[PDB]
């Protein structure tokens, strides 16, 4: 009683727990979303179970939150497993981007633990370089994350609608280096760098929004990873190298990625890019021949040399030593910002915002998703809710 | 409904006591999870074997925390039911002495009852009554039910009946116990269904307290829903007067030393109770209750039982008879005193046996 008992409490009580009062009504849910079906009813005990659940489970169904609860502005995203789009809380009025993810399509593949990091980084971050998540629900079809809304879009969008001068690829380099060192502090390794995970708010300034690929580094800083994670492009040699056996490396493979971010920046295609996507792979293998510069260059010395410090094999690469390392390349030496004070100064493009509803930043996407598949009806119990009790969270 | 009105009502629904999704209703459900798919043949599931990784640890930590049959030291074994035992237990840490009753998950299972509990937990933990047994805690695991409740050192009626010759004016006092104790049963909106000696315990000061509630059953609109005490009614829908039968029953065998029924055969006792008018065989007014009783009193309510001239006395009140010197007071040593009280398969798919057990688990305070 006096020996333990305060233990318990806390762990009901913590945000960060796996058993906590949202985590447990989780589990109930589950259960009596997988136990009712006709096949499964037949057993007295499932049905003992369910007369006694299903009523009041109904309840708190009703009492929890849900995606009822929001209207949909309209879709601004969409990912492999799921979409983002605008919402409004109908009770709050409060505006928000929520990510949707498809217990279907997760189950279907494997992929069933992402979203734990992603989670856990977005709510418990308390950073200015990470997209805030404030609730996160879930029904028997989708995974609900309701984050903070970013009017000015992504970088690929900013990318696309301006000519991005050095003075502007200088700050959002810049704003990258120590957004991802934020990630790295918090113990993680990205994975996957790149525009379309940059996004910016409503004063300008990044903010990096997918954490799906993170993964929690080891006393040394190191990581082993079989399968290969990240995006064609902006993918390292030794994360494409990825099989089992060779797949350890640490967080210089996220600064390989800001590279290709710069030289996209100012050239304004992607370093390895080719019209098929095994000529990419080959072309970041043999990144001592392939990366080459157009002959046309309005774009300093020193730009070149931290791509090129970059852009080279692991054990050569810049910020292998550290972040003070990239914090103190001539390329970052300007009058206009300070590392310390970088968020606090005026970004170069300030989104003009009309209503809180403004989605100007953000390119129309096809609405429709046609028609998404359900689980089919089981005939024993398969229990598909189970990878995703736990995932429920408020602030 | 809505924001922050339903965030409230989710608060209560999560501490509330009598709430079937508390707390420490829902570790039962996860608990319960753990206990049933933690098997090979189930764990070649995917989603299984996800769950169990991510859960088993975490339950263990819990399981260890929570209370347990461990935290108790038993004393002895003080009575025996149907699918358990009730056993005089000291726990560990507080050392304070309890009366524990044990029932067999397994026995429970293998027959289909999985529901008799639910009235027994809910009457004994939020009755608030000196005429009802106090249940404290109840707590779990894979094999049994536990039911830790207020010890009765005085025993049963059944024991008082073999070990003394009840005059008048102690069958007086127990019976109006009996009538106050079922109409706190009544008011609850529940109905006993068994109301024999053997379930009427007496406390320190030699008062009565109602304790098996197996029987129990939950009043339905307004007022409607083993041997020998049983009413013709129930032997064959009734209300709260089956209950007042086994008063007059009783009372019966409180003075005479049989049961009005009594009969060598089990079967011809059946015949008994259905032929009362031929069947029922020293003072006026007590044979004028027991026939009262003993019809097809108590139909409008519980004053007409209170009126009658049986409990005219001068030595108690209905309001102050709990408070007045009991016929009987035991004569304890210590606290452990025991003078009154004579001496599974592994499946091959999810079966879900712990199901019928999740939301047993309470905590008074
Ligand atoms: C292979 N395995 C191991 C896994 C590796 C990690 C992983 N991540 C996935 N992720 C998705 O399925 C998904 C769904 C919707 C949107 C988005 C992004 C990509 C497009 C935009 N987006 C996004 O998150 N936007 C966002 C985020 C935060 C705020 C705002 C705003 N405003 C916008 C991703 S599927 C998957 C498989
Ligand atoms: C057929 N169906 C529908 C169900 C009808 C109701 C029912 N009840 C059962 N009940 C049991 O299995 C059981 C287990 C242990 C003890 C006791 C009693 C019978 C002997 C004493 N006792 C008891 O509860 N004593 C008690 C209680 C409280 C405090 C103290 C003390 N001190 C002592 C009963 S099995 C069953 C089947």
């Amino acid at each position: 009683f006096e020996t333990r008992f305060e233990k318990m409490d806390n762990l009901l009580r913590d945000p960060k727990s796996e058993v906590n009062s949202d985590c447990l009504l989780d589990g109930l849910d589950a259960l009596v979303y997988d136990l009712d079906f006709p096949a499964l009813r037949k057993n007295k005990n499932i049905d003992n179970f369910l007369s006694r659940y299903k009523d009041t489970i109904n309840k708190i169904r009703d009492l929890r939150m849900k995606a009822e609860d929001y209207e949909v502005v309209k879709v601004i995203g969409r990912g492999a497993f799921g979409e983002v789009q605008l919402v409004r809380h109908k009770s709050t009025r409060k505006v928000y981007a929520m990510k949707l993810l498809s217990k279907f399509e997760m189950i279907k593949r494997s992929d069933s633990a992402f979203f734990w990091e992603e989670r856990d980084i977005m709510a418990f971050a308390n950073s200015p370089w990470v997209v805030q998540l404030f609730y996160a629900f879930q029904d028997d079809r989708y995974l609900y994350m309701v984050m903070e809304y970013m009017p000015g879009g992504d970088l690929v969008n900013l990318m696309s609608n301006y000519d991005v001068p050095e003075k502007w690829a200088r700050f959002y380099t810049a704003e990258v280096v120590l957004a991802l060192d934020a990630i790295h502090s918090m113990g993680f390794i990205h994975r996957d760098v790149k525009p379309d995970n940059m996004l910016l708010d409503k004063s300008g300034h990044l903010k990096l929004a997918d954490f799906g690929t993170c993964m929690k580094m080891n006393k040394e800083g190191m990581v082993r990873c079989d399968t290969a994670v990240g995006t064609p492009d902006y993918i390292s040699p030794e994360v494409l190298k990825s099989q089992g056996g060779d797949g350890y490396y640490g967080r210089e493979c996220d600064w390989w990625s800001v590279g290709v971010f710069l030289y996209e920046m100012l050239v304004g295609d992607t370093p390895f890019y080719a019209d098929s996507l095994v000529g990419t792979y080959s072309k970041i293998m043999n990144h001592k021949n392939s990366l080459t510069f157009p002959d046309d260059n309005d774009i300093s010395k020193e730009a070149k040399n931290l791509i090129c410090a970059f852009l080279t094999d692991r054990e050569v690469r810049l910020g292998r030593n550290g972040v003070e390392e990239i914090k103190r390349h001539l390329f970052f030496k300007n009058d206009q910002w300070a590392w310390e004070t970088l968020r606090d100064t005026v970004a170069p493009v300030v989104p003009d915002l009309s209503s809180d509803i403004d989605t100007s930043n953000f390119d129309d996407l096809e609405e429709d998703k046609g028609e998404e598949e359900t689980f089919p009806i089981p005939k024993a119990f398969v229990g598909n809710q189970l990878p995703f009790v736990g995932f429920t969270y408020y602030s």
